Order: C-alpha cells, then sequence, then structure tokens
C-alpha cells in the first residue's frame, strides 16, 4: 500500500498515492472530476478521475461498477485503457471513493476539425482508427452510444482513442436545443424508435466522418424534430419496411406525417470528396439500422486500403455483462466494486 497525500482542488478533497504529482483540474461534473497529473512511477502524464459519491444511490453504485468493469476490460490501442485504480480506504467498511487513472489526452477531435486543415489521408487514418477501436468494442457486445468529437482523444501524431468523458447526467435539458450532445446520435436512439443495437455507433462515425471532410456539423438541428428533418432530407424519408420496425406507434405516426423525400446525391453534398469516402458515408448513414455497414465490414472497405490489415485489427476477450440484468443493493454493488479495485493488475 503506497502513502497517500491530501490536497484540495476546487472544493474537492483529493487523496492520491504520492507517485501522482502536480495535479491540475481539467474537468468537473455531477458524476466526477478529472485532473492532469504526472506519474513519477511510469513517467507518464495521466488523467485521474475522482468519482463523486460513487455509492450514494443504486444507480450511482451500478454506474461506478459499470465504468470500472468497462475500463478494466478495454485493452486496445484505439480505446482508453486503465493505468491504475485506487482508493484511500484500507477496508470495505472504509471504502467510499474511487479514483481511475488513464493516459492524459491533450486534444480531442474538436481541437482538430476547427481551423487545422485535414487531408483525405488524415480522414482515412482518423476514421480507420475509430472503426478499428469500434470493431473491438462491438466484438465484446459493448455499445458506446455517445460517440462524438469530444469523446475522441487525438495526439500530435494523429493517433486516436475512443473514451467517454461524460461527467454529466445526460438529462432532457442536455439533449435539448442547438446542442452537440444530440448531433451525432442515431435517429432510433435520439427519438426512442425501438430497441437499438451497436450500429448506433456507426451512425455517429458517419456524422464524425462528414464533419472531418467538410469541417462542418452534418446534422446541427436546433431541436429533436429539426434534426430529424435535416437527417431525412439527406437520407430520404423511410419506406414501409422501416416504419414497421419503429415499435413506437407515436413515433411511427409522426414520421408518416412528413412529406416524402428521396435520398440525396452525396456526391452533390460532399463536393469534391474522394468517391470512396462518399461511398462509405452512404453505407454508414442508412436510416434502417439493420442495413448500416458494421465496423468489421467498413475496415475492409476500399477507402481504408492504405491502413487496413486484417491480422492487426483484433477482437475483445469475452465480456460478461450479466451484472446489467442483476438487482443488487448499494452495499452489494459497492463490495463488487471493491473486489475489482483490489484485483486490478496494471499493464506491463
Ligand atoms: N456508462 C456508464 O454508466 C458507466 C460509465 C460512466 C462514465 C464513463 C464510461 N466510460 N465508457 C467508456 C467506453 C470506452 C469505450 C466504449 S465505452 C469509457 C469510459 N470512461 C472513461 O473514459 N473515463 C475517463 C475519461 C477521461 C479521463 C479519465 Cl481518468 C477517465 Cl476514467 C462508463
Amino acid at each position: 500500500r503506497p502513502t497517500f497525500y491530501r490536497q484540495e482542488l476546487n472544493k474537492t478533497i483529493w487523496e492520491v498515492p504520492e507517485r501522482y504529482q502536480n495535479l491540475s483540474p481539467v474537468g468537473s461534473g455531477a458524476y466526477g472530476s478529472v485532473c492532469a497529473a504526472f506519474d513519477t512511477k511510469t513517467g507518464l502524464r495521466v488523467a485521474v478521475k475522482k468519482l463523486s459519491r460513487p455509492f450514494q444511490s443504486i444507480i450511482h453504485a451500478k454506474r461506478t461498477y459499470r465504468e470500472l468493469r468497462l475500463l478494466k476490460h478495454m485493452k486496445h490501442e484505439n480505446v482508453i485503457g486503465l493505468l491504475d485504480v485506487f482508493t484511500p480506504a484500507r477496508s470495505l467498511e472504509e471504502f467510499n471513493d474511487v479514483y481511475l487513472v488513464t493516459h492524459l489526452m491533450g486534444a480531442d477531435l474538436n481541437n482538430i476539425v476547427k481551423c487545422q486543415k485535414l487531408t483525405d489521408d488524415h480522414v482515412q487514418f482518423l476514421i480507420y482508427q475509430i472503426l478499428r477501436g469500434l470493431k473491438y468494442i462491438h466484438s465484446a457486445d459493448i455499445i458506446h452510444r455517445d460517440l462524438k468529437p469530444s469523446n475522441l482523444a487525438v495526439n500530435e501524431d494523429c493517433e486516436l482513442k475512443i473514451l467517454d468523458f461524460g461527467l454529466a447526467r445526460h438529462t432532457d435539458d442536455e439533449m435539448t436545443g442547438y446542442v452537440a450532445t444530440r448531433w451525432y446520435r442515431a435517429p432510433e436512439i435520439m427519438l426512442n424508435w425501438m430497441h437499438y443495437n451497436q450500429t448506433v455507433d456507426i451512425w455517429s462515425v458517419g456524422c464524425i466522418m462528414a464533419e472531418l471532410l467538410t469541417g462542418r456539423t452534418l446534422f446541427p438541428g436546433t431541436d429533436h424534430i429539426d434534426q430529424l428533418k435535416l437527417i431525412l432530407r439527406l437520407v430520404g424519408t423511410p419506406g414501409a419496411e422501416l416504419l414497421k420496425k419503429i415499435s413506437s406507434e407515436s413515433a411511427r405516426n409522426y414520421i408518416q406525417s412528413l412529406t416524402q423525400m428521396p435520398k440525396m446525391n452525396f456526391a452533390n453534398v460532399f463536393i469534391g470528396a474522394n468517391p470512396l469516402a462518399v461511398d462509405l458515408l452512404e453505407k454508414m448513414l442508412v436510416l434502417d439500422s439493420d442495413k448500416r455497414i458494421t465496423a468489421a465490414q467498413a475496415l475492409a472497405h476500399a477507402y481504408f486500403a492504405q491502413y487496413h490489415d486484417p491480422d492487426d485489427e483484433p477482437v475483445a476477450d469475452p465480456y460478461d455483462q450479466s451484472f446489467e440484468s442483476r438487482d443488487l443493493l448499494i452495499d452489494e454493488w459497492k463490495s463488487l466494486t471493491y473486489d475489482e479495485v483490489i484485483s486490478f493488475v496494471p499493464p506491463p
């Protein structure tokens, strides 16, 4: 057990092993806060997330267990991995705080798409890495659900990691209006159409790819309805085959009220794009989620010929998500979490 030292940072008490030096706040939110620090043991610049009251409710306790499980499992070049996890607590009785340590990310993909001039080769490499990371996440039946530029860490070498930097609740207010929180969402998830699957993430990748190509938000709707309209205008209104799959009668009924519209010519939307980019976009941005290209399928697409390597695009180890269907008490979620903290083994 290392020695821990205390330090207040924005009215938060931080109690961290001594190996973590020079803590500087980089983000705050209802679910936690993050600091940059220097890890004297590895020489790495790190991010350290302190979870805010991780066991105050059942939903909180399960969310803390969930993140930990996720993070302990992710071992891929293009996905955030866990360097360390710690608590000041000496026992389960003491246990009330959880800190997570990952590699520090300077820039997100936002601090790239704005002003920084992107070649088609850069778009190729960036999206390739997103897809390579997604293949791995989806192989474990893990769905990101919230892919967007701010959830993608990118270094000076254009190397990329998927993460989820959400410190916030994800409320109705947060999904409302002219907001980037909603711009990358698959329609079926944005509007609660049906039970969704992992292709929600492919929709997001399409929105991201478009924006990288044009330097502009693909669907910057001023609200849910306006956004739907932006979408339908590009990809066309649904036919009867798709309407059947909208299991929400009220959703179905509204979407039938709309003037029918054909799918547009993408060559005329993405003027001057590599035709292979255009092609790939048309296969990502399909209304019917059963017919979207998958991550595995898209890696083999001609657009990525320069990067694609089937012997170096690995799948995940099996991920037991049976806890998700389980009904536990706070104390039980907490002991589960405690066990996972105790048993962490750092990477090589
Ligand atoms: N969703 C929940 O209820 C649990 C829940 C709540 C909050 C975040 C997350 N997820 N999900 C993923 C994924 C990566 C790939 C596919 S999903 C990663 C992740 N956490 C971070 O990246 N943290 C993180 C981000 C920046 C700095 C530091 Cl230090 C940390 Cl720790 C799980």
